[PDB]
C-alpha cells in the first residue's frame, strides 16, 4: 500500500538511476551518487517506523529486522564505493565499478523484501 511502497519504489528508482551513472563517470562522482541512495534509504526507514506502531505487535522486530538490513546493504555498498574511488587503475576500476553496481541492487532487493514484510504484518491484521 502506498506511503511504504512509494518510497521503497523511490529507493529502487534511485538504486537504477546511481548504477545507469557508474559505468560513465569518475571517481570524485561516486559519493554523490551513494549520498543520493542513501538520503533515499533514510527517508523509507522514517516511513516505515512511523507505519510501526499501527501493525501488530508481534511483527515489530521482524520489520525491524528487514529495517537492519538495509543499513547493513548501505554500508557494504559504501564499503565498495572506498575502493573505487581509492583505485582509478583501470582493472580495478571494472572490478569495484562492478562490485559497488551488485551491492547496490542487493539494497534495492531486500528493500523489495521489507515490502513483503510490511504487507505479510498487514495481512495479520485479519
Amino acid at each position: 500500500n502506498d506511503k511504504v511502497y512509494e518510497n521503497v519504489t523511490g529507493l529502487v528508482k534511485a538504486v537504477i538511476e546511481m548504477s545507469s551513472k557508474i559505468q560513465p563517470a569518475p571517481p570524485e562522482e561516486y559519493v554523490p551518487m551513494v549520498k543520493e541512495v542513501g538520503l533515499a534509504l533514510r527517508t523509507l526507514l522514517a516511513t516505515v517506523d512511523e507505519t510501526i506502531p499501527a501493525l501488530p505487535a508481534s511483527t515489530h522486530r521482524e520489520i525491524e529486522m528487514a529495517q537492519k538490513l538495509l543499513n547493513s546493504d548501505l554500508g557494504e555498498l559504501i564499503s565498495k564505493m572506498k575502493l573505487a574511488q581509492q583505485y582509478v587503475m583501470t582493472s580495478l576500476q571494472q572490478e569495484y565499478k562492478k562490485q559497488m553496481l551488485t551491492a547496490a541492487h542487493a539494497l534495492a532487493v531486500d528493500a523489495k523484501n521489507l515490502l513483503d514484510v510490511i504487507d505479510q504484518a498487514r495481512l495479520k491484521m485479519l
